[PDB]
C-alpha cells in the first residue's frame, strides 16, 4: 500500500459493524472489468468484517453462457481465497435474436480463469431462499447486473424478503417519471435495467410494495470517482492472476475501442468522443494509454453504497420516495460527497485483497 492508501483504510476500520453483513450478489461478469473488481474489493471488505459473501447468482446470456460466467466468477473467488462462496447460474429470461448476440459477450481473458462446471450450481436462487429462511440476521442484496434473478427471489420468497432483507442496493437507473402510484421505476436506458426490463420493473415495484429499502446508484455517481490506468497497473504489478486479468481486460477493451474507432470499424464513435470519455488522433494505442485519466467503476461503488460503514464515509443518498412510503434513495453525481476518498478506498481495498 501507499501512505494515503492506509489512512483511508485505517479510517474505514473505525466503522466496522458488530457483525459482518451476509451478502447476496447478483452479477454478470466477464463482459467488462466491473464485476470482478467488485469481487476483489469484497474480498478485503470480508477480511475486515464488513460483509460475508455467501451466495452469488449469475445472469446475462443463455443457460450455457450464464454457466460460463458462473465458472469464471467461481475461478476468481477461488483465486481470491474466497472458497466458501456458493455460485449458481440464474434462470432464463426473454431474449430477442439481437439480445442473444449482445448478451453473449464473453472476454477471452476470462476463459482460462473458468472453474470446472461442477464447481458451480444450476438452480439459481434456491440456496439464497434457503439462506433467507435460516439466517439469524438480515442480509443485504446487491444487484450489479440484470434483475431476472433478484426479481425471482422477491417473487418466490417475498414473505422471507420482507423480514430478512435489510436493503436492496442496485447499479441501475431511475425514470424521472414515477409510476401511477408515485413509485420509483427503472430507466429503460440503464444497462442493468435493459437486460431484462420487465424483471427490473418488477424488482423496483415489489421492493417498494414489500417495504424493503431500495438504494439506486446511477452511472453519474462513478464519474467523479473514476480511476486512472494506475489502479489497474498497480493491482497487476505483483503478478496476482486476478489483478492481471483485470488490467488486461480493461486495457485490451480500451485498445480494441481506440483501434476500431480509428479504422472506422466502429464508425458511430470518433476520436473526440474517446477523448471526452477517457482523457479530459492518428496515434497508436501505447501513445493513448498514458493519456487516459478516467475509468469508471460502477459496480464497486455500488457495493460501497450497500454497506452502511462505507456508505457513511462516501455518500449522502437523496430520498426519492413519497412521504411515509417505502424508502428509495438515489446516489448520483451530487450524492458522492468524498469522491477522492472513494477513489483512494477503491484502490486500497483492491491492492490489499490481492496480497
Ligand atoms: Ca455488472
Amino acid at each position: 500500500l501507499t501512505p494515503t492508501e492506509a489512512a483511508v483504510l485505517r479510517e474505514l476500520r473505525l466503522h466496522r459493524p458488530q457483525l459482518p453483513l451476509d451478502t447476496l450478489l447478483f452479477t454478470d461478469p466477464n463482459k467488462d472489468p466491473d464485476d470482478v473488481v467488485t469481487y476483489t474489493i469484497a474480498k478485503q471488505l470480508q477480511a475486515d468484517g464488513f460483509l460475508r459473501l455467501t451466495d452469488v447468482v449469475v445472469t446475462l446470456g443463455d443457460a450455457d453462457m450464464r454457466s460460463q460466467r458462473a465458472q469464471l466468477a467461481k475461478g476468481v473467488f477461488d483465486r481470491l481465497a474466497l472458497p466458501d462462496v456458493r455460485v449458481a447460474r440464474g434462470q432464463d429470461y426473454p431474449m430477442t435474436s439481437t439480445q442473444a448476440r449482445e448478451h453473449s459477450k464473453f472476454l477471452a481473458e476470462g476463459a482460462a480463469l473458468r472453474a470446472a462446471p461442477d464447481a458451480v450450481h444450476t438452480d439459481g436462487v434456491r440456496a439464497m431462499c434457503e439462506r433467507l429462511a435460516t439466517s439469524p440476521h438480515k442480509l443485504g442484496m446487491v444487484v450489479i447486473a440484470g434483475m431476472t434473478d433478484a426479481s425471482a427471489l422477491l417473487a418466490e420468497a417475498g414473505d422471507l424478503v420482507r423480514e430478512k432483507v435489510a436493503s436492496i442496493t442496485i447499479m441501475g437507473g431511475i425514470d424521472p417519471a414515477r409510476d401511477a402510484d408515485g413509485l420509483v421505476q427503472p430507466d429503460t436506458r440503464a444497462y442493468n435495467n435493459a437486460t431484462d426490463i420487465h424483471a427490473a420493473r418488477a424488482l423496483y415495484r415489489r421492493a417498494q410494495q414489500l417495504g424493503i429499502p431500495l438504494r439506486i446508484l446511477t452511472k453519474e455517481a462513478a464519474y467523479k470517482a473514476a480511476v486512472p490506468p494506475a489502479f489497474y497497473e498497480g493491482i497487476a504489478r505483483n503478478g496476482h492472476p486476478v489483478g492481471e486479468y483485470l488490467r488486461d481486460v480493461q486495457k485490451n477493451a480500451l485498445k480494441g475501442l481506440w483501434e476500431g474507432i480509428q479504422a472506422n470499424l466502429i464508425p458511430g464513435l470518433d476520436t473526440a468522443w474517446f477523448f471526452r470519455t477517457f482523457v479530459a488522433g492518428a496515434l497508436s494505442f501505447d501513445a493513448i494509454w498514458p493519456q487516459v485519466t478516467k475509468l469508471n467503476l460502477y459496480d464497486p461503488l455500488t457495493l460501497l453504497a450497500a454497506l452502511p460503514g462505507t456508505a457513511r464515509l462516501l455518500f449522502q443518498p437523496t430520498p426519492m420516495h413519497r412521504e411515509g412510503a417505502s424508502p428509495v434513495e438515489h446516489v448520483g453525481h451530487a450524492e458522492v460527497v468524498r469522491p477522492e476518498k472513494a477513489r483512494l478506498l477503491l484502490s486500497a481495498l483492491a491492492k490489499a485483497a490481492l496480497v
